[PDB]
């Protein structure tokens, strides 16, 4: 049919009618131990700060945790799952650190995303069932030492035997991964990552009128446009990156209910 | 408040003004070589439903059957070698046995990362900035085990990290489904839930809903097949759900943008 706008709409959206939108954990890891070999994540602060203001505006009970250790990160995530979200619309976790294969970097070493998400896997955490659990991740690979002076180094193979490369496809889970780096500066003043900046800019302008997928998509195109334009300075170009969205959502996500938000004096 | 000019067209949709909607390759694998240890039912119904569905959607569908890994890898490549300039988008549906980051051909297994890689921008420039949809139905294969009484039942894994199974590039969209077929006791194949869901929801809203909307509805549709139909905490169907990976940079609508350009 043509031009059809007259119907109840709808039972196709996640229910937001709750005392609170939900909690938003923001793990902002900028400094990693030497035993790690990872460099300082500049701008991660700008990011985190931007994410804080942004998600807070959406109505998230956000808390920022910095330089968390694998044990710490795992700890708080498990604690959050431990809580009662009966009067919450959803949950959101944001990770800002170095990224490898299926794992995020902690203050000390590396911890698999699988674990962080485990705490909510199906059965666990019944108070969040039927509700979205959002994971926004920004974990690019390390900048390394870039060759330079030849030093003494050697990889060691000895762990507590606990491989976790699965990140199970559970319902009502959404992931917005980003491997797009950002540190092409001399003094490294930190101007924030493209992804974060996009995710924030767009979110704090359509986070109340657009559905999650719409936003995330615009963020994608936004970040995309960066690899379609110049990067200044000759022979200084980078390989194209693009955020990734994995959605196991079963409804439309809207950080609103009805009407608009009051901003008038 | 950050920008006040109002330029929303909204030019946030993939331009569908083309001669054709695009090609839709359907690889329907139903029979495999015994060496693969893989079994044969219901896929033909799925293929038929898809072909019809995507056809009425406007696609130019082509159905392949019982393909080898070479053939699967081959035809997909040639396809990226064609000129898609007159096409709005591209679609490929794979129906076969699944394993980790690999899909089964008739004679073996081949990584889906290779099947799709063929359309990466710098390999298929005629589809640059154009949606490349990949719908996949590849549940893990197995034989119906039921006889001697045991204290343990079936066991599986949920290993699925879309990175080594997707060529993370702009305008790529994947809808994986590892849900089996079940009903392998006496009742014939009725088609996978995912496929039926997709087609069904596509018939009714294929030209009025945005792809993610459609796909999300399919997720829920498929998900509802695990309400709470059980008696004792032991004999129950393992809850499963399809996974949607999007690298799309615009909203995808299978219809044509009507008369616009009119705002004050």
């Amino acid at each position: 049919s043509i031009k059809t706008t007259r119907d109840r709409v709808p039972t196709y959206q996640y229910n937001m009618n709750f005392e609170k939108l939900g909690k938003c954990i923001i793990i902002n890891n900028k400094n990693f131990d030497k035993v790690t070999g990872m460099g300082v994540r500049n701008g991660t602060d700008k990011d985190a700060e931007a994410l804080f203001k942004c998600f807070r505006s959406l109505g998230f009970d956000v808390i920022v945790y910095n330089d968390c250790s694998c044990a710490k990160m795992q700890d708080l995530l498990k604690k959050a799952s431990e809580e009662d979200h009966t009067n919450a619309a959803c949950f959101a976790c944001i990770l800002l650190s170095h990224g490898e294969e299926n794992v995020i970097y902690g203050k000390d070493g590396v911890t698999p995303i699988k674990d962080l998400t485990a705490h909510f896997r199906g059965d666990r955490c019944k108070t969040l069932l039927e509700k979205p659990k959002l994971f926004f991740i920004q974990a690019a690979r390390g900048t390394e030492l870039d060759d330079g002076i030849q030093a003494d180094s050697g990889p060691i193979n000895d762990t507590d035997a606990n491989p976790r490369y699965k990140i199970p496809v559970e319902a009502d889970f959404l992931f917005a991964y980003s491997t797009v780096p950002g540190y092409y500066s001399w003094r490294s003043p930190g101007r924030g990552s493209w992804f974060v900046q996009a995710l924030c800019s767009i979110l704090e302008e359509h986070g109340k009128d657009l559905e999650i997928m719409q936003i995330l998509t615009r963020v994608n195109d936004r970040v995309a446009r960066h690899f379609e334009s110049q990067s200044d300075d000759p022979h200084f170009h980078e390989k194209k990156q693009i955020p990734c969205v994995v959605s196991m959502l079963t409804k439309e996500l809207y950080f609103s209910q009805l009407e608009h938000h009051h901003h008038h004096h």
